[PDB]
């Protein structure tokens, strides 16, 4: 069935669960359409994909956690 989200993650960077939750709907819609249903489509969830890993990536960086250059 659906496997939820990570609440560490969550509470770490919770400006960014919404868009967790856009690119995990994206990518399950995605892989759905090609590898379930077998049908060539283009590849998606890029956008979706970048907006997520940004804003992770600008938290980690935020709190000192990772180099920003
Ligand atoms: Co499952």
């Amino acid at each position: 069935g659906p496997h939820m989200g990570n609440i560490m993650s969550a509470s770490f960077a919770p400006e960014c669960t919404d868009l967790k939750t856009k690119y995990d709907s994206c990518f399950n819609e995605w892989y759905s359409e090609k590898f379930l249903k077998g049908k060539s489509v283009e590849n998606e969830c890029s956008k979706q994909w970048y907006a997520y890993t940004t804003c992770v990536n600008a938290a980690l960086v935020k709190q000192g956690i990772k180099p920003a250059l």
